[PDB]
């Protein structure tokens, strides 16, 4: 049927896509050595890990768990990603702007 074609094509594109992202996430950390602190660097590119090895682990998953991988993959990273941002990632002007304390 048409049906198991679909889901197995978006299935590829989505373990393409979030393997691609978890690359991502330590390319951008690859960066991040002096802008990131050395425990939420590594929860992200560990998570980006686990990522990697829960696609592989998890081929038998559908396109929605890949997603859900995604989804919670970024929700993790986000606040990494922002204090990344916010500090000489996020254009602000002179620097990233500081919470002050």
């Amino acid at each position: 049927s048409k049906e198991e074609d679909e889901k197995e094509s978006q299935r590829i594109a989505s373990k393409n896509q979030l393997e691609s992202i978890a690359y991502s996430l330590k390319n951008t950390i690859s960066e991040a050595g002096d802008k990131l602190e050395q425990a939420d660097k590594d929860t992200v590119t560990k998570k980006a890990e686990e990522t990697i090895s829960w696609l592989d682990s998890n081929t038998t998953a559908s396109k929605e768990e890949f997603d859900d991988k995604l989804k919670e993959l970024q929700d993790i990273a986000n606040p990494i990603m922002s204090k990344l941002y916010q500090a000489g990632g996020a254009p602000g002007g002179a620097a990233g702007g500081a919470p002050g304390g």
